[PDB]
C-alpha cells in the first residue's frame, strides 16, 4: 500500500548497492523494525517495500515510520513497516542492488 512512496509527491528509489544495517524484526506491535544503508552515487527517497513477491513488483504493506531522503550518500534511516496478516517479503531498494527478507505476521485476532 504506502510502502512504495507517495504517488506524485516524492522522488525516486536508490539503485546503488543497498543493505540492512539491521534486518527487519517483529516489534510485537503488528510491525517490523529495521535500519537500511546507502553508499555512493544515489540521491533518493528511502525505498523500503513490502511485497507478495521476493523481488518487489507488488506493494502490499504500510509505512509506520516516515519516508525521508538520504541526507548524505552514506545515509542510514530507521523504519517500522506493517504487513497484513499472512506472509510478506520486505525489500530494500530498486534495481539489481535491492535486498529482500521474508516475514510472516500473525492474525488480527491477537494484534501483535
Amino acid at each position: 500500500m504506502s510502502a512504495l512512496t507517495l504517488k506524485g509527491t516524492s522522488y525516486k528509489m536508490c539503485t546503488d548497492k543497498m543493505s540492512f544495517v539491521k534486518n527487519p524484526t517483529d516489534t510485537g506491535h503488528g510491525t517490523v523494525v529495521m535500519q537500511v544503508k546507502v553508499p555512493k552515487g544515489a540521491p533518493c527517497k528511502i525505498p523500503v517495500i513490502v511485497a507478495d513477491d521476493l523481488t518487489a513488483a507488488i506493494n502490499k504493506g504500510i509505512l509506520v515510520t516516515v519516508n525521508p531522503i538520504a541526507s548524505t550518500n552514506d545515509d542510514e534511516v530507521l523504519i517500522e513497516v506493517n504487513p497484513p496478516f499472512g506472509d510478506s517479503y520486505i525489500i530494500v531498494g530498486t534495481g539489481d542492488s535491492r535486498l529482500t527478507y521474508q516475514w510472516h505476521k500473525e492474525g488480527s485476532s491477537i494484534g501483535k
